[PDB]
C-alpha cells in the first residue's frame, strides 16, 4: 500500500518535520500558514523541509 510505505518513510523524520510535510504538501498550507499553525518561524519551517527532503532523498535512493 503507497500510503503504508508513506507514513513507514515519514516516520523517519521527527515528528515536526512530519507534521511540517503534512500541512505543507497534502492539506496545502503555506510555509508561514504551517510556521502559525506549529508554532515556529516561517524560516524554521523552510529549514525543517530541507532537512526532511534530503533525509528522505537519501532513504528513497538508498
Amino acid at each position: 500500500d503507497s500510503v503504508t510505505r508513506m507514513n513507514e518513510l515519514l516516520e523517519i523524520l521527527p515528528a515536526k518535520q512530519r507534521e511540517i510535510l503534512i500541512l505543507r504538501v497534502v492539506v496545502g498550507l503555506s510555509a508561514e500558514e504551517t510556521a502559525a499553525a506549529v508554532g515556529s518561524t516561517t524560516g524554521a519551517v523552510r529549514v525543517a523541509q530541507h532537512r526532511a527532503l534530503q533525509r528522505l532523498k537519501d532513504e528513497i535512493v538508498a
